[PDB]
C-alpha cells in the first residue's frame, strides 16, 4: 500500500493560477491515473518559482493546487471530497530558478494519491 505519485505538471505562467493554453493533455493524464484509483486521497501540492515574495508564493501555490483540483473536480467528474489542496511556494523547486526554462518547469502542481485516508 505505497503512496502514488502523479509525474508534476507545469502548466502556470509567471503570476498566474490559471491554467496555461496547452494543458489539457498532462491534466487528462494525471485524470486516468486518478480514475484508476477509486477513493483514494487526492493531495494536490501548488509551487512557485523563487520570483517574488515568499508569502505572496504561498499563496500562488495554493490558488495552483485549486485551479488543478477544480478542473479534476468539474471537467473530470471526480468527488470534491476525494481532494486536499496543499501549497509549498517557492520552498520545493525540481529545477533552477537561474533560467526562464527552469523557473517555468518550478510553475507547477504535483499530486499524490494516498490509499490510507478515506476520501471517497
Ligand atoms: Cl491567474
Amino acid at each position: 500500500p505505497d503512496v502514488i505519485r502523479l509525474d508534476s505538471m507545469s502548466l502556470f505562467d509567471t503570476g498566474k493560477w490559471v491554467l496555461k493554453p496547452g494543458s489539457t493533455k498532462r491534466l487528462v493524464s494525471s485524470l486516468m491515473d486518478i480514475k484508476a484509483r477509486p477513493g483514494w486521497l487526492i493531495v494536490v501540492a501548488g509551487h512557485t518559482d523563487s520570483v517574488g515574495e515568499e508569502k505572496a508564493n504561498q499563496l500562488l501555490s495554493l490558488k495552483r493546487a485549486e485551479s488543478v483540483r477544480d478542473w479534476m473536480r468539474d471537467t473530470g467528474d471526480v468527488p470534491d471530497s476525494c481532494f486536499a489542496v496543499q501549497g509549498y511556494g517557492e520552498s520545493r523547486p525540481i529545477a533552477t530558478n537561474d533560467t526562464p526554462e527552469g523557473r517555468a518547469l518550478n510553475r507547477r502542481v504535483e499530486i499524490s494519491l494516498v490509499p490510507q485516508v478515506d476520501a471517497c
